[PDB]
């Protein structure tokens, strides 16, 4: 083709993900030392958000500035579909910016945008997956690799609801050959189709996956990860409804961390509902890496933007 | 004076419009070859939008980045008029940005902004005209000039409603000495005052204009252009109402294109209502140049911004 | 510490404020001569607005571009507090931008943001004070210093309501050793706590302050300053209610200016309600400096941003 | 291969030379309008001079600065050949600069440098030819094209000694399909091998060439070109010796220009020996373009450097 | 005209020299604070040296880099005059660099270069004067202004030979309205024509000048300045010859400084012959400012280059 | 202190040398990928050469351009010492450039320059040592580390004369904990004082050193290094004299390489005298890394310049 998209890590090999991590960490280190590599000079990113965002939006906008380009915030309601067709919007934006991202209510919207645009398209989260979160989370696990452990020998346990972030964490950990668990209650577990995709990743990678409601599954976790309980932006569970499903068994508290292990690190994509999926004590505690993880939303987005723009330039000399 | 505005092409000569085209195409060619001329370094554009926009807004914001400056999106509701007077807003913005554009509900708002501001002001569309569309459309017609034809010998036919874009296309084609037709139904034709202005342009240019409901008027068109049927943002015609006025006589379909001529190119400012003013077959067909035309919204805005900033610097050494 | 904030000028000495003025005016002069000092290259400012703004918002966004960085407009409703705690938002933004500003409904919000963020935080106005307005106003008074007068011998009279801008003007004038008066009606005067803070400033500076409803207080003013009468954004006084309190005694009209003195300059933070706190004749008259003052919102913000980023870099080598 | 050299225009087609002219003139026009295209950013040119130079050396050094790179002056005596072999010098410099030029006493030296270096090598003049002079001279003739004439219908007459510049002018004019004459005395005419190469160029181009001692050959010249009479830097003819050969028949004086034609333009590569090959009256006269021609040494070198670096980057992605 | 030269300060007013000082010191302060104003971006300076130089040459070359341009070192022997006429060299260089300087054996050479070039020409020292030294020395005296003294009330005494630097110091001090003395032995004093020029400066400035062999003339000097005794580069006095003329009466030693005054500062253009015109004790002593003075060769050259390029751009829009 | 010099690696620890290698290789990799880190923006390097140079001079000049600064070539004969004292030259240059290097005839000259200058001074080779060669050579050995070997287990054998490069190679290899041999004839071996310094390095590093005329010493070398036989620039041995001392025993030929080992790499600082210290077959052969080594003169100089400028900025905030 003449471009590459980042809609799902399912289209990336382990080697490509490692390259993305390595590129991201090199850029991070330069900036830490006071030097900003101008790798996207005069390039323009269209940023389409159908939902609210702090970390994803600010990461894209900051990343562009840091690398010498600019991000344009197209707020909820440039509509995807509607009166103007997605084919028209996609072809028009392909002439007016160099690269696109979109956070979408429905996954088909990002797929359609990628299919119809002739410039790189990045999924900034859908109801299905969250691939920039995957890369940031991988950067974070690499930086916080336990002493004497290979990445592939790490155990990553996601606690709670089968969110798009849960699935995405499963996708990236299995892609990298790691050991993944979704610890969640029946009715809120990764589904058969999700699990088939995790198995497919493991066939190649030698990693493992388990989906279970067994509380002992947290034992030996190197990373213990959670997310909110209220579901999707269009149809939230109420406090009473979600507490009924998840509390207290799926609350990440100090007792759960102690059971997972003394050096187990706590992760959360954020925003967090303190007192539901995680207690103040854990998220603010010595083993929380969620703020390093949030920083790495920017770390990973810088590397990804550069990778995709380099690919585009290679295909369009 | 100490600045120049771009409110209407009525204040520009043919020679100035050619200069704007030539400048725009030089910048376009540089960028096509991977080089971004930093002609607006550290300059700031205030972008006031009273209505939704994809092409105009993204073109301004991208243009500024590409040329080394920045565009600020001032969303619907910095009010023009209201509690704070237009004189105050204009004088204040003149101290805080280098150049302004505004897409306005009512033409007097852009006129007032231009009259009261001491920096260049650009009309990003009003209920009266659409002069940046004119320049982009002219760039497009120049690029797609038929073999063996001079620009002045081209025939440009606008089909349908007497929109501000219809009038603007009349203004630019007549300014350049071309042959213009508005093919539209009685009651929805360019009015007496519009036509007097077209005649005035032709007195100088030697071009021609005709406003007619004769379907044979499309015959021999080099460019066949249309726009939506629903009218102005504040007071849309319903689907039933606009179909009653315009359908099927004013639908640009393959039969109309065949009648216009085999090499006639289709143009539309966009967004398009597929199945009303144009069929899928035409807009997606081999003779459609509307996506090149959309790209040239950015092409023309880059040249215009540079022209106006150069003029400002010449007057304010 | 590892950063410095700009929440109130109460934490700045006279010498520091002079340094800020001098830095701001040097940058202004360079730009006047066509040279843009790239003092914030690749730096990112998060701009959180809980209320509407023309001058503050555009000043921050333009300042960043002029100095080689970028400002991100985070529109009303990234919430401060709410579902996601202020501690979380603050720590997250500290990883994703280099510097923050916020215009807040309630002062505690900016205090909390500053306390929880590890990057510099700037108050873009609260219900308590308006410190960037202070610096811009000081730059303006320095530029318009009366012939043969020291800054400290100037008399600055604020007319009307005890707005946050009124208090801020009191804070800066007393900090610089000048003579301040709030001329306002009983019930709408700077309160006991405000006045205690002004007295504290004067203990150090040798300046003076008076809060009074005596109309003779305007006599001998070098600067006569006013603001709107309708109160705070969340709870406005109606036209009838505010006219009943303030009109005509507190209307700045030509007669009041004549009484203050022939060379007294008129100031207003803007937006102004013409016909209430000021007449057209005064604000558009020969002794009005409110548009120079508005320009100096940008002048002062450039200097402040550079000062705070330099401080940050000094503390984080 | 992995690079391209500019040792002789014999390896360039007419289309490539036109491209070089067009690129050079676009860059010239940008700079005339105050804009410097940064097309060689951070690139380093090694400049090896075995002989003195004003125009060639300054053109290369200025060109690099203008385009965002740098030229290094390697003065007579980094030796080519000698104790360190040319193979070693060439391979070493290929690691330490991006592009090379050399003005050489003997043509084999530039050939050897080009053959052994893996970066582009440019001939800055040898005893055989002078290809950057060719391109500058072509740019000059294009700019000064007579009214109503095609380039190919122009007549270019070189007067005097069969210098490397004489031969080079023959090479470029015949490559472009023009009509060339060397008007020179027997014993000092382009030799049989030179003429065979001119005939070979004309076989492709349809141009013409003549080598003659007939004074009537100047009649109808559009460009009349000359050079010094003293021969090569290592073995100059004395004043008496060269006057005996060339004077007065080959002196370009006003009478010769009048005979050539009223609009014939005078060219000289410079430095000129006033009173020998040209009189003060001609070189300082209204029809002299030698200073425009000297400027175009820089014009052409900018275009060439960019062309060769672009070619290198295309071959080494 | 279309440019301005800097051949002698005789063509500059006191106000222009103050502007040059002020500009130079602003640039110096920026660089001291770590910021390099890019005021000469992509501009090229030709640097012609007929004599050796450390301070002048390095100052020009460094200044260009610091301000975003480049200086080209044209070493002794691009000849001025000779085989190629000065008119030709001047016109050719005017096409190939933006600005020129030259250090020349004979003053007429710099005059001829300035007269024939259409770009700014700067005198880098001749046998007559040294105007960049003047500006650097003035910057130095301003920075080291004695407490409680105006510039005009300062006494500047040059000791020793009537060098071009001696005369230049007389020219600048008298231009600025200061009090100048040349303390030198009969036969080696500023001549009648020099003194007539100093008187002419004083007619305008109200300054004073004296040329004398009275040793009491050093008393009350604020600045005591000297230079070498060996004369001009082409015809040096031997050690014995110059000692016979000048030693010990004109040796600046600690006794002379004590007599001049406790706060008198020692200046020397450098290079110095330690043990002749100055002792180690003085030049390395607490009251020596010659290294600050040497730094200000660069300070002044930066300001001058910018001033002349700005003037050129103003005249050639 | 307020700066750091690079006169000898004797003042650097193993950890510092590793840091220098790592920094150099990061910069090299960026440039290989088409990105030039602007780490020395607007910085000026004075380059003083008392002897001829290709690799050192071009490396410094190119390095400065690549990193956004500039190098000034001060050719043989700004004299160090002489009429103007070294103290004066050093103090003057400290005001006029940011960093200095010098290639000197006598080591005391670089020591004096470093001691008297207040800016970083780099030794570009003396009669004693060659520390930039050390760093380039170390970068080269790291890049060409044999499979399955640690740097410290490598054997490096220098063949021939006890040149400054021989000693320097001993210094760096022993500093890094490697195993060094000088294989050279009696009378031309590293002397007692050299060897005492190598022993001192080994006391810390655990490396080894041997100085011997035993031809079996080459056996097991991982790197086999040589240099010219003619001695120092001021007093060369003739061909007959040096052949008498060194030939054929110390000629690096294919037989010697075969004896050293099949994967032993050949190194030479260059220029090489082919047919003396090395045969064509070896230097042009598959195991020669001398051109990679020459490239790494630039690799190492980039890292060193950045390291020293960063150190300077840290000490002079
Ligand atoms: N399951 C959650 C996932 C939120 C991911 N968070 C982020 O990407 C951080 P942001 O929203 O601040 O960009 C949901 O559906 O809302
Ligand atoms: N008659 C139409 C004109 C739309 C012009 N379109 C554009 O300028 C493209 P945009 O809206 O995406 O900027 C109307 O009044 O709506
Ligand atoms: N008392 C007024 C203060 C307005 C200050 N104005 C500004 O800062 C100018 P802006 O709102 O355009 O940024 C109020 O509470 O509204
Ligand atoms: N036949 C002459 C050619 C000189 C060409 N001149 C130039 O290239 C101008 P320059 O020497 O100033 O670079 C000779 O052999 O000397
Ligand atoms: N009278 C002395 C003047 C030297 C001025 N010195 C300088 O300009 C310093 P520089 O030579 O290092 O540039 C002479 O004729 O030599
Ligand atoms: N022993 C040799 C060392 C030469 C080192 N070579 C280099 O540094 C390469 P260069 O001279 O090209 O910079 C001698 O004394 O000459
Ligand atoms: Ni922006
Ligand atoms: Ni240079």
């Amino acid at each position: 083709s003449m471009k590459r998209d980042y809609v799902t890590t399912e289209t990336y090999t382990k080697e490509e993900m490692h390259y993305l991590v390595d590129l991201s960490l090199k850029i991070k280190e330069a900036i830490k030392n006071g030097y900003y590599p101008q790798l996207l000079k005069n390039k323009s990113l269209g940023m389409i958000f159908q939902q609210s965002s702090t970390r994803t939006r600010v990461s894209f906008e900051t990343a562009m500035e840091q690398l010498g380009g600019h991000g344009e915030y197209l707020a909820p309601g440039i509509q995807l579909g509607g009166h103007e067709t997605i084919e028209d919007t996609s072809r028009v934006l392909s002439r007016l910016v160099d690269i696109l991202m979109a956070r979408v209510e429905r996954h088909h919207s990002i797929v359609d945008l990628a299919n119809c645009a002739t410039i790189p398209v990045i999924n900034g989260m859908s109801d299905y997956n969250h691939p920039t979160q995957e890369l940031g989370d991988l950067c974070t696990m690499v930086e916080h690799l336990p002493e004497g452990k290979k990445l592939e020998d790490c155990k990553v346990v996601f606690v709670g609801d089968a969110t798009q972030v849960c699935f995405s964490l499963g996708l990236i950990t299995t892609k990298m050959g790691m050991n993944f668990v979704h610890f969640g209650p029946e009715g809120f577990q990764l589904n058969e189709e999700h699990q088939a995709k995790l198995a497919k990743n493991c066939e190649v990678s030698g990693g493992s996956f388990l989906v279970t409601d067994d509380a002992s599954s947290v034992e030996g976790a190197d990373f213990l990860y959670t997310d909110v309980w209220y579901g999707l932006y269009e149809a939230e569970l109420s406090e009473e409804e979600r507490m009924k499903v998840f509390y207290p068994k799926y609350q990440v508290n100090q007792e759960m961390m102690d059971r997972a292990g003394a050096n187990c690190k706590f992760m959360h994509c954020l925003p967090a509902t303190r007192g539901e999926e995680v207690t103040d004590e854990v998220i603010d505690g010595k083993n929380s890496i969620c703020f390093d993880e949030a920083e790495n939303r920017l770390t990973s987005i810088r590397g990804l933007l550069v990778y995709l723009m380099n690919d585009y330039e290679a295909k369009n000399p």
